[PDB]
C-alpha cells in the first residue's frame, strides 16, 4: 500500500463491469423492515455521539406510524422518555430522561397523502467512562411492555494524542436496496467502533406519496407531480432495518440533498431533523445541519453542504470559533465530513459544490485539515493531497464514498472522457444556488472547464458500490482501507492509503 508521504501517485481508474441494472429497493415485505414490536415498545434504536466521550445518545420510536387518510399527530407528551444503564447488563442503576417529538409529512394538494410520525425519543447519558462498554434498555417503565430489551455500546476512547477509536466506518449514500444491505454487511463484519453516514440516508423522495417508486425523480415524476413528494415510511423500514448495528454502535449522520423532503410551507428536513440525535448544543453549532465532537484524538466536524455556507453566514462563523478552539496536541487528527464532494472527476455533479469550496477551502486548509469525507456521487474516488485544484503536500486528502447502494444509477461516465465534459453553467447545485465554476486558468487544464484524462489530483476512482474503514494508529499515521461488495472472501480490500500528517510542516 502506498504512503501519502510518497507524493501523490499516478492516477488510477478502475475499468467498469458491465452494467447489470439497478439496485432493487427492500420491499415493504421485508420481515426486517415490517414493524416487530407492539404498542408502544421501542423500535428504531440508535445511539450517537455527543460532543465528547463522556456523554452519548440513545434514541427510538415508540408507535407506528400513519400514512394515508386524515393522519391524527400523536401527543409526544404521553409516552415518557427514559434509559436506565449501567456498567453490567444485570445493573441498570443509572437512569436519564428526555424529550419526545413527532413530525408530520403534508402536502396540500389533491390526491397526494399525508404521513405523521411515531413518538420519537432522545435521551442524553452523561457521566460516561471513556472507551466503556454500557448496557441499557430505552422506554417508558410506567407503560407495561414498552421498555425494549437490553443493548450495549462502547463509548468513544478518551481524548489524547494516543488514544484513537480502532475502526471508524464512512459510508453515503446507502438508501434501502439489496446492494444496501451488502454494504451494511460487509461494514458490520469489520466491526467499527463508529460509523459516519455522509447524507442520502433513506431515498424515501425516489417514491410517491402513494408508494411508487422509481430509479430517478426527475426522469420519472418531474413533471407530473405538484411537488417533489416523499413516502415517508421508507425511512421506517430503514430505521428498523439499521436496529441491529444502530442500537450497539454510535452512528453520526449528516444532510444530503435527498433530506431535503419540500413539504408544506416550504418545511425543509423534516425528518432528518426529528429522526437522528446531533451534538448540535454541546458542539454550539445549535443545528442539526452542522455540528462537531471528539472521538479519541480525533475533532470531527461535521458541515453543512444545504446550509448557508458562506463566509458571512452563521455556519463559517461557527466553524471559525471551533477551529480556533482545537489543540492540536490533544486532537492531532482534525477530519470533515460533508455531503457534496469538492474534488470529484466524475460527469455526475462535477464541480456542484464548488461555491462551497470557494468559501471555506482556505479555512480548513490554514487550520491543517487532515482528511475530507463526502459522499452524493455514487462511486468510490480518493484525491491524492490537494488545496485550491493543487497537488500540495499540506493538503487535505479526499475521499468520496457515496456509493453505498441506493437504487439511483451509478456513476460511471467521467468529467474527462472524450466528449463528456459538462456545459459549465449546467452544473451549480440549484437548491443552493451561486455559480463558482471558472475554467482553469494555470496547469494541464489550463483554459478548459475539464481535463482529457484523469486529472493529476485524483489517486483512484472505482465505480462500484461498497464502504471504508478508517483506523488511525498514533498522531501522525491512519491506514484509510475501501472494500467493494463484490469481493466477499476474506481481508479483500479495493483500495488503500497510508494517511501520514506533518504537522511540524503544515501548522
Ligand atoms: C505510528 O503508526 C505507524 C503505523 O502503525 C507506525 O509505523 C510502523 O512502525 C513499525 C515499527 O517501526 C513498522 O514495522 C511498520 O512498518 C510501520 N508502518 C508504517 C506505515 O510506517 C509508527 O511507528 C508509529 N509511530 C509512533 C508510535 O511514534
Ligand atoms: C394533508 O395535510 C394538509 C395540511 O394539513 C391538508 O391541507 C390536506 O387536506 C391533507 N390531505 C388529506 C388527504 O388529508
Ligand atoms: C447489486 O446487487 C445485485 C444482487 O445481489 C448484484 O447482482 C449487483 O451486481 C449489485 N450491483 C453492484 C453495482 O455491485
Ligand atoms: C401513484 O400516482 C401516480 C400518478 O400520480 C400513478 O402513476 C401511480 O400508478 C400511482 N401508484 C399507486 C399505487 O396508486
Ligand atoms: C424555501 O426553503 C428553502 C430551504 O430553507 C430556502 O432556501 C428557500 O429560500 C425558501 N424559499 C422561499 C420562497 O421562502
Ligand atoms: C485558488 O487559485 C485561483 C487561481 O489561481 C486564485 O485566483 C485563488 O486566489 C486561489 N484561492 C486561494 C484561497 O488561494
Ligand atoms: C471553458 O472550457 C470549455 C471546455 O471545457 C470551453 O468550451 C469554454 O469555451 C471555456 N470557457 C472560457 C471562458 O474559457
Ligand atoms: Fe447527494
Amino acid at each position: 500500500p502506498a504512503s501519502t508521504l510518497e507524493g501523490p501517485s499516478r492516477p488510477v481508474t478502475v475499468p467498469l463491469r458491465e452494467d447489470r441494472g439497478h439496485a432493487v429497493d427492500l420491499p415493504d415485505t421485508d420481515p426486517r423492515v415490517q414493524r416487530r414490536v407492539t404498542g408502544w415498545a421501542p423500535e428504531q434504536i440508535a445511539v450517537a455521539l455527543s460532543a465528547a466521550p463522556t456523554s452519548a445518545w440513545v434514541s427510538w420510536i415508540t408507535g407506528d406510524f400513519q400514512m394515508g387518510g386524515a393522519v391524527k399527530p400523536l401527543d409526544p407528551g404521553t409516552v415518557g422518555s427514559v434509559v436506565r444503564y449501567g456498567l453490567a447488563a444485570d445493573s441498570l442503576v443509572r437512569e436519564a430522561t428526555g424529550d419526545a417529538l413527532v413530525y408530520s409529512q403534508l402536502y396540500p394538494f389533491e390526491g397526494l397523502q399525508n404521513y405523521t410520525s411515531g413518538i420519537i425519543h432522545h435521551v442524553r447519558l452523561q457521566g460516561l467512562e471513556p472507551g466503556t462498554k454500557y448496557y441499557y434498555q430505552c422506554g417508558d417503565p410506567s407503560i407495561p411492555g414498552a421498555m425494549s430489551a437490553v443493548h450495549a455500546f462502547r463509548t468513544m476512547p478518551a481524548v489524547g494524542p494516543r488514544s484513537y477509536p480502532g475502526r471508524i466506518a464512512v459510508v453515503g449514500d446507502l438508501g434501502l436496496t439489496y446492494n444496501t444491505t451488502s454494504t451494511v454487511e460487509h461494514m458490520a463484519s469489520n466491526q467499527p467502533d463508529l460509523v459516519l453516514l455522509l447524507g442520502d440516508v433513506s431515498y424515501a423522495n425516489l417514491y410517491l406519496t402513494n408508494g411508487t417508486g422509481t430509479d430517478c425523480y426527475s426522469c420519472s415524476f418531474a413533471k407530473s407531480t405538484p411537488i417533489h413528494e416523499t413516502y415517508q415510511p421508507r425511512w421506517d423500514y430503514w430505521g428498523r432495518y439499521m436496529e441491529p448495528v444502530t442500537s450497539s454502535t454510535p452512528m453520526m449522520v449528516v444532510e444530503g440533498n435527498h433530506e431535503i423532503e419540500q413539504q408544506i410551507g416550504n418545511k425543509t428536513f423534516a425528518a432528518y431533523s426529528a429522526r437522528f440525535a446531533f451534538p448540535s448544543m454541546e458542539s454550539e453549532s445549535f443545528s442539526p445541519f452542522y455540528y462537531s465532537f471528539d472521538a479519541g484524538g480525533i475533532h470531527f466536524i461535521m458541515l453543512a453542504a444545504y446550509a448557508d455556507y458562506s463566509k458571512s453566514g452563521e455556519q463559517y462563523r461557527w466553524l471559525e470559533k471551533d477551529l480556533a478552539k482545537v489543540d492540536r496536541s490533544v486532537t492531532p487528527w482534525l477530519v470533515a465530513g460533508w455531503h457534496a464532494p469538492w474534488y470529484s472527476t466524475y460527469k455526475a455533479h462535477y464541480r456542484e459544490a464548488e461555491c462551497m469550496r470557494v468559501a471555506m477551502e482556505e479555512l480548513l486548509y490554514s487550520y491543517g485539515l487532515d482528511i475530507v469525507f463526502t459522499g452524493h456521487v455514487h462511486a468510490y474516488e480518493r484525491s491524492n493531497r490537494v488545496f485550491n485544484y493543487t497537488l500540495d503536500p499540506c493538503g487535505a486528502v479526499h475521499i468520496s464514498v457515496g456509493d453505498g447502494g441506493n437504487r439511483e444509477k451509478m456513476a460511471t461516465t467521467h468529467a474527462d472522457d472524450p466528449g463528456r465534459c459538462p456545459e459549465p453553467m449546467s452544473t451549480p447545485d440549484a437548491f443552493m444556488g451561486g455559480f463558482c465554476a471558472f475554467n482553469f486558468t494555470s496547469g494541464p487544464a489550463a483554459g478548459s472547464f475539464c481535463w482529457d484524462r484523469q486529472p493529476d489530483y485524483s489517486a483512484y476512482r472505482e465505480s462500484s458500490f461498497g464502504h471504508g474503514i478508517l483506523e488511525v494508529k498514533n498522531e501522525t499515521h491512519a491506514l484509510w482501507k475501501w472494500h467493494r461488495n463484490q469481493d466477499l472472501y476474506q481481508g479483500a480490500v479495493g483500495d488503500e492509503i497510508y494517511i501520514v500528517r506533518e504537522p511540524e510542516r503544515c501548522l
